[PDB]
């Protein structure tokens, strides 16, 4: 990927309500980059910056920032946007004959094993286990939760277990309670066994094929397969635990640990695009509608080879779901850059 | 790495008194192989061969095992055959002011991790740590053991630092009290940490130069060096822990659990040769006097890697211990094995 320098009059217009958005968007990720390289200054003056003031804004941008177009190869500017978004699901806090699926914090006869610095070959390796005697065992595979139970408080029950699985896989997602309000849960741990997607389950049975595996299509198959549903989510021995953050309406945290704003936030090859940095987006919803704004790089996904790329966080809930799945957008890309410093390899 | 099928004619000859030895040193090992899918029916032929008649055991082996004459690397059979033996040391079941260094038998604390039904390229490594609120540490490593000690049971108190290092690296070894009365100490555990030679140290100081390095060369480096004791020692970090025996005539213990006999039992590369195999040995000792042997193998050691190689257990006691440090041969070795059996692969 290159960087390739672009005028403010090349970019995109963007309205007041997109820029100010945007612009408070990137800037609720500035109380942690007080101390970075590159966009302290930038966040100290944005502090200032009032955020009602569209003016002011565009004053600060384009008096403190340039802007760099996004190249890959072959397709040049013209990337791919997809989406992501925070699943809700249906649940209760405490067991009732409907919510019978126990989600678990993290237990305490769980133990972390900490031997990377004797072992460097152990790094990315998440060894954990049951601490029987004398010796380190494996911890309850996912099955063994399943049927027995954990070691462990209980804090949310759901309807159903797949909606266990997938938000196992996300790491984060709200419970919806029966009175309305929410309960907010993100990863804290995990069993130590080796993940294995439930989808390669589906293939080697024969099931379905390679290319059909959807979300969308496991979901069909155990719909359609209710007494079959344990064999599947036994498949992937791995089981992840979870916190409950305090309750809020604040979007999950991604890997910046800052809130994600709906519409406003993307994920991005953490290389090409340092998290934190001011992104300029032009590309459309599914339906064809203009998205033109600015957005905060405040999470991670990059895979980044041979065409642009970037993830656009749609909110939380079926609908931002549906919206996310359908995001398929031809998108330009614009990195902003604050103006003395100089851009990153 | 290789098997060659060799003729027994072009095997070299041994005594009467070699052959018979040999012989009765690997038939020591039938009581551990008779759940052996190679060894148990060569034992139970061998049960009924008196041992007092050489003619009996020729016929014997050239009737039942072929011969195979182990190649590795650009020398292919020319191997190299050092020793290794159990020293024995002054020292006191208690401490006094002249033997102070004390040897620990497996800690409370030293938790053994067992995750390698979930890893399997775990399956080498010797992982231990302890355990620290909901964390796997590594343990104490080697120099953390001798400044501070060990929450284990003491076995015996030595008089030399130096002395214990070398029973860790034979990993057996006996202790002479005040009365002459002796005990038995034999490998039990370990600190988890990778060992390092300590010679590599010397060298990596230029102390010493690669070639001069041997055991003696070594301890005389730590007598002219009292103060830096403490920091030769640590630079291997690993700590062996041991077990008491009741003092008795017989050999240790090697990996397969049978005494061992001075002269007549080897170390090996388990994978490459089976603890329990009979093998045909032709070497020389240091003074230039042949060596011409079946041998048994009893022990595990180094694997090879390139060089064909075995380590010769020659007895206990200084003398032992001079005659195993001056090992350092060209040999030729022979595996045998039962007709019709699949060698390793």
């Amino acid at each position: 990927a290159t960087y390739a320098k672009a005028a403010w009059s090349a970019l995109p217009p963007v309205s007041d309500t997109d820029l100010q958005a945007g612009f408070v968007a990137w800037r609720s990720s500035c109380t942690r980059l007080k101390n970075d390289a590159v966009w302290a200054k930038p966040c100290a003056t944005a502090a200032a910056v009032s955020d009602k003031d569209p003016a002011a804004i565009r004053q600060f941008l384009q008096r403190d920032l340039d802007a760099y177009a996004l190249r890959a190869g072959g397709h040049q500017a013209d990337g791919l946007i997809t989406g992501y978004y925070e699943p809700i699901y249906a649940g209760s806090l405490t067991r009732t004959a409907t919510a019978t699926v126990p989600v678990y914090g993290t237990p305490d006869d769980l133990v972390v094993v900490q031997l990377e610095s004797l072992y460097p070959e152990l790094k990315g390796k998440r060894l954990r286990g049951r601490v029987e005697g004398k010796v380190l065992k494996p911890y309850d595979d996912a099955g063994t939760i399943a049927a027995k139970g954990a070691n462990a408080p209980v804090l949310a029950w759901l309807t159903d277990p797949m909606d266990l699985q997938l938000l196992q896989i996300q790491g984060s997602g709200r419970v919806r309670l029966a009175d309305g309000k929410q309960v907010r849960l993100a990863y804290a741990e995990q069993n130590g066994h080796p993940y294995r997607a439930i989808g390669r389950w589906l293939v080697d049975q024969g099931q379905l094929k390679k290319e059909d595996v959807t979300m969308d299509a496991i979901r069909a198959w155990a719909r359609a397969n209710p007494a079959r549903v344990p064999e599947l989510l036994r498949s992937n021995p791995s089981y992840v635990f979870f916190v409950r953050n305090p309750d809020s309406p604040e979007g999950p945290r991604g890997s910046l640990n800052v809130p994600l704003t709906a519409g406003y936030s993307v994920a991005v090859d953490r290389s090409v695009v340092p998290l934190g940095s001011l992104l300029w987006l032009s590309t459309t919803r599914p339906d064809g509608t203009p998205v033109v704004r600015p957005v905060a790089a405040q999470d991670t996904g990059g895979a980044i080879a041979g065409e642009v790329r970037a993830d656009l966080y749609w909110g939380s809930g079926d609908a931002a779901g549906k919206l996310a799945g359908d995001m398929k957008q031809k998108g330009n890309i614009w990195m902003l850059w604050p103006k003395g410093v100089p851009l990153p390899n």
